[PDB]
C-alpha cells in the first residue's frame, strides 16, 4: 500500500 506502482505494498 505505500508503493503506488506495487499492488501488493
Ligand atoms: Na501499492
Ligand atoms: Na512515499
Ligand atoms: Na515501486
Amino acid at each position: 500500500p505505500d508503493d503506488p506502482d506495487d499492488p501488493d505494498d
